[PDB]
């Protein structure tokens, strides 16, 4: 069978909280007054709800209200519960209320309002500074989630709202957020394929925080070489390719061959042999001045097959590629 694995940091964060804190299938819902909202526009439609700008009549306030779609007690109330644990929490988009929506007879998640520009436009203004600022803030928010216990689980850009004019940033969308428990197997279809870390890709179950930090490697690949998403596959398995024709096969094999995983034999026909590249590779005349050496070791040492070997969020922050961002 597979290699176990542990989180390299925060493993007992959940061991040694009252249970009260990660136990969600018995939180109970506090709920507030519905008809303090009223729904202004729809903004989105995803698989697991319906995002609307509304007002909050007691006070004016522009909020965000998602509805959320039928889906089994306990993921509604996971969510509710991972928000309520990190509300407050740098950057962590602020729960602000849960009303039972009239119509769909289901939670409506009440949130604060982010003045937020498209990423596909903003990734394609944001200079080498604003996109160390940024990776800063997210950085903030990801070493808060797992310090308190929690893995995100869907890092993508569509999920870091940015309002732009007053430099602050959210990480939203916790509908697949999950607790970390040392030993623990979760569900490897989670995240954006483009964005899902290797351990997904090769069903390898007992992961943790460390995912995250993929995503955000993928984000940033991304955003300094201004090629967006960065490994752009057609489905799940040729994800892998084309993460493989970058870092390699042989490290690949030595990953799978550590956690003694055995990769699905369709690949054995669309892999190949790839050597590993260098990340000036992908720099280019339009990029260049979006990277550095600094900006290109960070990225280097986020985007490893090894989840074990990845920096942590706290690892990240100390990273010389953020000496030049301004501190508070
Ligand atoms: C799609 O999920 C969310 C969306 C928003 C605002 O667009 C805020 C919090 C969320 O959880």
């Amino acid at each position: 069978g597979p290699v176990p694995s542990r989180a390299r940091v925060y493993t007992d964060v959940n061991t040694h909280r009252p249970r009260e804190y990660w136990d969600y299938e018995s939180h109970v819902v506090e709920w507030g007054n519905q008809d303090d909202y009223q729904l202004v526009r729809k903004l989105g439609r995803g698989k697991y709800s319906e995002v609307f700008e509304a007002i909050n009549i007691t006070n004016n306030e522009k909020v965000v209200v998602k509805i959320l779609k039928p889906v089994k007690k306990k993921k509604i109330k996971r969510e509710i519960k991972i928000l309520e644990n990190l509300r407050g929490g740098p950057n962590i988009i602020t729960l602000a209320d849960i009303v039972k929506d009239p119509v769909s007879r289901t939670p409506a998640l009440v949130f604060e309002h982010v003045n937020n520009t498209d990423f596909k436009q903003l990734y394609q203004t944001l200079t080498d500074y604003d996109i160390r600022f940024y990776m800063y803030e997210i950085l903030k928010a990801l070493d808060y989630c797992h310090s308190m216990g929690i893995m995100h689980r869907d890092v993508k850009p569509h999920n870091v709202m940015i309002d732009h004019e007053h430099r602050k940033l959210r990480l939203i969308d916790w509908g697949l957020a999950e607790f970390y428990h040392p030993g623990q197997e979760y569900n490897v279809r989670v995240a954006s394929r483009y964005f899902k870390g290797p351990e997904l890709l090769v069903d390898y179950q007992m992961y943790d925080y460390s995912l995250d930090m993929w995503s955000l490697g993928c984000m940033l690949a991304s955003m300094i070489f201004r090629k967006e998403p960065f490994f752009h596959g057609h489905d799940n398995y040729d994800q892998l390719v084309r993460i493989a024709k970058v870092l390699g096969t042989e490290d690949l094999y030595d990953y799978i061959d550590k956690y003694n995983i055995e990769l699905d034999p369709r690949f054995n026909d669309i892999l190949g042999r790839h050597s590993r590249k260098r990340w000036e590779r992908f720099v280019h005349s339009e990029n260049q001045h979006l990277v550095s050496p600094e900006a290109l070791d960070f990225l280097d040492k986020l985007l490893r097959y090894d989840h074990q070997s990845r920096l942590t969020a706290r690892e990240a922050m100390e990273h010389p590629y953020f000496y030049t961002v301004v501190k508070d």
